[PDB]
């Protein structure tokens, strides 16, 4: 941000969208009483403070890799001037969450945070000298009393009071609770971008800002996709970058066999045209999210500030495919953690301007610092068809039968699970990626050319097959009318059939788009009484596909966001949500949930 | 009351608030037809009212030692003017609830009882000459169509025409019913009095008036705690009284070992001068809440009126504590079941205006005519550390962990456990009370000065351990925003410790106060996973502890109030709740529990 | 005293290569002058100019609105005011935060359509349901115009006054001292209402704190040397009502004078702490309980043994002290934390003291004829209210102070020496009643000058709606002379008077002064200089608070935008609906 010569902002140095950095505020209280017990719990309750900064500061990073921050109370916390000192600051430090930390009783009321819009944790030591549990139990009254949603956190085991380790039970909970509260810190106030609007007629592509507004506090921008055509034809894009590009591509993009039908097939001069115009669909799509102040220099001072977009989608189908190469190189590029520019974050990116998947995706990527694979859920496969079509018996995790997840042509190459730690497939955050990594993702995959029967326009697609023994989770949220925004959850596998399955199960389908191969663990409970079970809950064609198990980091979002959890297959001592949830039902945890987020709402409505 | 020679109204012979004696109103319905039939059934219907009279009338006692009062409809119902009759005696006899008896069939909404403000039950004869049951359902659900809720009592066995014993499972359901109609109207017209108002910011003692009136049909009163020092400076208190007080209080109370820090410890000559105030404290506050007809004679006839209260809280912490001896004898002696008047009804009284701990033990109290613990849940120890602090492996009913319960001074002295029955601990009503049970109360208590860095003014608390192996509930009301109070129930047993790890803890922790060990039943299910998951749960720094199994005595208590159960240990087969519950769902107890007191919310709002 | 700033936000066309470079500077101009308007003309509680923002850049398009944003959430402001000349791309430039309120100004000139941004964005904001309102000029300008029309000020200033009051109060608190007074509905506290409507925390002490204090020396010696000596200099002691064996000895009434005193001292201290203490070694008592507002309960366990509050009361509510002249410190008899946060909405609106009063009795022109003999003329004409306090009242309530030879209450920093001296040599203060306060303490007589305008003010909590508002707009009256001494004389000579008239307007509750009491909703009222119901109509607007009733004339109602969309007929129809679905701001 610079001030342009005559009007607005321009962007200089980065892009004009920069990844925020919200800040966890720590407020330490302590008992008012002077002439002694004060003085005396000063330095133990200021260092639970600092030990928590610590913790929190030295594990966890900010989508751009920078450490998190975060900014303690400018004193401890007894008396309310002491309160209204601390929430002073706060307000001027871009604090997104709150962390209470006590080794002694405290006066309730007079101590705690009143924010409503953010969330709050308060850490009570266990400790016999003072009542550091009383005053954890006694301010959570306080907060579900005068509804103010508040997180508990209470070691298992009595600690001496000179100790200063944090429990790993404590640890887990801090972390999870931080982790969760930095991505409602991450979304808010930024956007979503809808290029174009709804495809086919899909629901989450119907795009519904009061859901953005209210839930994620997040605004909603569009464009038309002229726009792509007016900037193509206008030159409103970097040359000397489309140069480079051009030059990485013909060196490290493989064209993929052609399957089309003889007459559609397309010439040689054809297909290198769309290729030059697949990478400008690339850069203009990541310019319109971000802003580029390149586009500055060229005197395009409008367009070079973008659209705010944390997040964003491309519509596509039906009428911009019809016609002009379609999105599928954008779309996967954009969600790859590198191009011709280097190694770098995400964008986090919708195919069919699915917002809801798109969303849903940012959840999985702000919890997670990973990209994120987006895929329609295509096909359940039973034991017995994978028998009579196959011949084969699925064993180990295949052995309940399993999913079929395959986007209609786009997938991040992280996806692929190229990178490796400990021997085993991941997906990384940026700044862990090795060279080697990103060479593996190259090679394993091919860019066939687009089916021109669903995309006349052309374009290629993105084929690959992510390396089986992946932990993931699949998620997505859907709009119920009458309620909101509500989320599902499904925790585990991807697989590694044998290669005559694969095969077979692969050409039957669509071998020129992208495959993983999913088992959600079942657990005999809910929508997990089997696999087709949980694909006949799924509530939408779509969904969003993280490395790692982060049922429980979702279960902690998702109350933050007051989105009620509709279905999760993650164990039950897991979910850790606000104290107050527990006032409306400890058996029936489901149902408890609905009407604690029925009753308290969304965030900012 | 007699009236004052020119103004008000006085007490004369006992107090001003006298204990209420609500009666259950018994209704017996008969089929209309005449000719025969009628006259055929009408002994054995009438009957069936006599015997459900003495069950009760034996059974069941108020608060002051008395017999319960049943009043019979003036004739058998079978047309409604019958019912009118009926409601008429009933609107002039101090009708709390309602039991209506049959053997046969009559005429559902032409013989129901309409009242909407008060509990209503139903026993229809499991006999096969007639459709007694047959009426039992079809007037339930009268009652459901009608929204006036209504208890269902029907026996499992047929019995004979000719029989007139009540089968056990109908007398469990009706004394269950009874007890907790009796504790709807007791509670209903009486007042909560705050001494001071809110303590060090603790939810429960900023007093909510509104839960008062609409759910339990109750006053709110306050004083500000200057109202001591005028009485004290002024002599508004029984000069007769305090010399015969200061007496037996020499007498019987020994004086414990003081903790002092060296320059805060208080002279002999100070400490006898507060040993006079805080007996002064114990007779203000008594006065305060039930009146004095003494202070009438002295001529102060306003304050001889007192707050016709039958629970109360005093503040303390911390503009009085500050300056002045502290409450704890005050609220300890209240809450006793004797004193130098002797042995006598407790007081029910709340330690730091915690007026939802108030009405947790007074839900308590006026189920069992027992009095109640005020306590702290100060620790969860678990076996872990256990083990680590003192080196014992724990066994029997400590084996899983426990909490420690232990109140910041203050504890009826009936909770030593001193009371006997069978060669076991107990807490009794006080006419069951011996001489030797007193006096073992009081030669296993001490009273240690006050702790002067938390209680600058000084005063005495209260020491003495509960002993072990006692059968008890602890109890917790909550205020849940939008939604209103909320009741969570633990069952389980007061511990035992080996010596040596009750010495370790206690004296880590407040050797000054008073402890009861306690280890709630673990179910396998909701919050009852673990000891750590109870306490992970209780929903405030306070807890109320009766003596005995009372869980499912509260669940048909609250289910009258309409106070929906967050969390309780009862085995479901013992939740008994007004019939139509069961049309809100009968898998989910729990949420159709809170769907049906959140339709038909509070009695008197 | 916090300083919350107003965000000014200066919206574009977007288009380059002409439009914008075009309008940038106009665009600004709006903004400038708009900071201006309001930084020469409002101030702060403590004196100070009140202090603005503009946005680092005129906005165009979103990330401009972003950086707007995030500037505005580092400099503590309170609201906003979107200004513009031109047409702009309404979503994408509006501001979305839900918990202030907003206004949009939009020039009205030919050129470029200023107006049609204004009804676009406002459009945007009901149908996001966020409050905004709109404020457009009468007369079309001439684009390089640079003045405010007197109607776009009118407006601006009395949004910005408004909302700088919502920014006061925020995340202060109210000091309970005791609990309930006497069964009195508004003492008994709601934290809910607090919370909710106002963003403030609630702070409670027992009054045994104050015995405390006392006995144990945690007030500053100095100052009381100070204040005893100025008070015996100062202040007039007044005659004695009390009946032979109640009246209390010369000895027993000059302890009582030291008594009272320290009781103001402590009051002060209790709410806004004082350094002093730290340095005399009770750093705890020193930081305060941080209140913008405060009340004491008083009656009855205090005052059945303890001199009153009355002298405390009145002097926190003055703008003076042995001290100097100085901000009054909002202060409620009873504890009626409803009057007080009414008389806070009077001060933050207009920086001036607040009478407390009990609406005592109504008198018709009827009954004043059968007791005086005299026919009411003037204002006084169609009957009046006895406006007095049961002890205490803000010397500046007087009416001592002038201008233009015209009786007012003032800002403090307006006032002079001689209106001090005005306001003290027209007060005694009698024993207090020992029949009623049987422990002692001196009341505030005076007389409020006639012919003064001011507003009485009302907030009351209805069960299951929340708070509601009453306003009436009148002047206070002049009787004769014998007229008023028979009045006062069979009420309450020893307490502080009011005439009041309310302007009866022949609509709703305003048909007949009678009327007016008949539907006043409580015991207590708040009274300010001034005409100030228009601003209360606004500030109410904005914490989503009903107005049950007012005086004011339907064309000075100023309310968002988006309220005539629940009805332009029937408008306090509207008001309810709309404050009904939108809800308090701190739900
Ligand atoms: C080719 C088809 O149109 C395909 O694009 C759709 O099924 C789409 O993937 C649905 O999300
Ligand atoms: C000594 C402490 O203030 C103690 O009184 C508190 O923790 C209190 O028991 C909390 O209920
Ligand atoms: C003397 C009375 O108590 C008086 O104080 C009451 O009328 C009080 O003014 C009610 O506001
Ligand atoms: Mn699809
Ligand atoms: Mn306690
Ligand atoms: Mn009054």
């Amino acid at each position: 941000h610079h001030h342009h010569h005559s009007s607005g902002l321009v962007p200089r140095g980065a892009h004009m969208a920069m990844i925020q950095h919200p800040r966890i505020g720590i407020r330490p209280t302590i008992d008012g009483r002077r002439q002694g017990v004060r003085e005396s719990l000063e330095v133990q309750t200021m260092n639970m403070a600092k030990s928590v900064a610590d913790l929190i500061s030295s594990t966890l990073k900010y989508p751009d890799g920078e450490p998190v921050e975060c900014v303690i109370s400018p004193s401890t916390i007894g008396r309310v001037p002491e309160a209204a000192a601390s929430h002073e600051l706060f307000k001027k430090s871009n604090v997104c969450a709150t962390i209470t930390v006590t080794p002694c009783w405290c006066y309730g009321s007079e101590t705690m945070d009143m924010s409503p819009d953010i969330p709050h944790a308060i850490w009570g030591f266990n400790g016999t000298e003072r009542p550091g549990a009383v005053y954890l139990a006694a301010v959570l009254a306080s907060h579900a009393q005068k509804g103010i949603p508040a997180f508990g956190i209470y070691g298992r085991d009595v600690q001496e009071a000179s100790d200063t380790d944090i429990p790993e039970d404590v640890k887990e909970k801090l972390l999870r609770y931080a982790r969760a509260a930095l991505a409602t810190g991450l979304m808010r106030d930024t956007a979503y971008l809808s290029m174009g609007s709804v495809s086919m007629g899909i629901g989450g592509s119907i795009v519904n800002p009061d859901f953005f507004q209210e839930y994620l506090g997040m605004r909603n921008e569009s464009v038309d996709m002229t726009e792509f055509t007016r900037r193509m034809d206008r030159g409103i894009y970097d040359p000397e970058e489309f140069e480079r590009a051009l030059k990485w591509v013909k060196e490290n993009v493989k064209e993929g066999f052609d399957h089309n039908r003889e007459d559609l097939v397309l010439s040689r001069e054809e297909k290198d045209r769309q290729w030059e115009f697949v990478i400008k669909m690339f850069m203009i799509g990541r310019d319109l999210m971000v802003g580029n102040p390149r586009l500055a220099e060229l005197g395009f001072e409008e367009e070079a500030v973008g659209h705010h977009a944390l997040v964003a989608g491309f519509q596509g189908q039906r009428q911009w495919t019809d016609h002009f190469p379609n999105g599928d190189f954008m779309e996967t590029f954009l969600n790859t953690q590198f191009d011709w520019n280097g190694i770098r974050k995400p964008f986090v990116f919708a195919t069919e301007n699915d917002s809801l998947n798109g969303v849903s995706m940012l959840f999985n990527y702000l919890l997670t610092n990973t990209p994120q694979i987006f895929a329609d859920v295509r096909t359940y496969w039973s034991p017995e068809a994978v028998k009579r079509v196959t011949g084969h018996t699925l064993e180990g995790r295949a052995a309940a039968g399993f999913l079929h997840l395959i986007n209609s042509g786009s997938c991040t190459l992280d996806g692929t699970g190229q990178a490796t730690r400990d021997g085993k497939p991941i997906m990384k955050p940026f700044w862990e990626l090795e060279e080697s990594e990103v060479q593996a993702m190259l090679e394993n995959t091919d860019f066939p050319p687009a089916n021109r029967e669903y995309f006349r326009g052309g374009g290629f697609s993105t084929r690959f097959l992510t390396k089986g023994d992946m932990p993931v989770t699949m998620v997505r949220l859907n709009l119920l009318k009458g309620v909101g925004p509500v989320l599902q959850i499904a925790e585990g596998y991807t697989l590694e059939l044998p290669e005559d399955v694969h095969h077979t199960l692969d050409n039957r389908t669509d071998p020129g788009w992208p495959t993983t191969w999913f088992a959600p663990r079942l657990t005999g409970k809910g929508a997990f009484k089997s696999v087709y079970d949980v694909m006949n809950n799924w509530g939408a064609n779509h969904g969003a596909i993280t490395y790692g198990h982060i049922g429980a980091d979702l279960i902690t979002l998702a109350s933050m966001l007051r989105i009620p959890v509709n279905m999760h297959n993650v164990p039950e001592e897991d979910i850790f949500r606000p104290k107050n949830w527990s006032l409306f039902g400890t058996e029936d945890l489901e149902s408890a949930d609905y009407r604690a987020c029925q009753l308290l709402g969304p965030l900012h409505k």
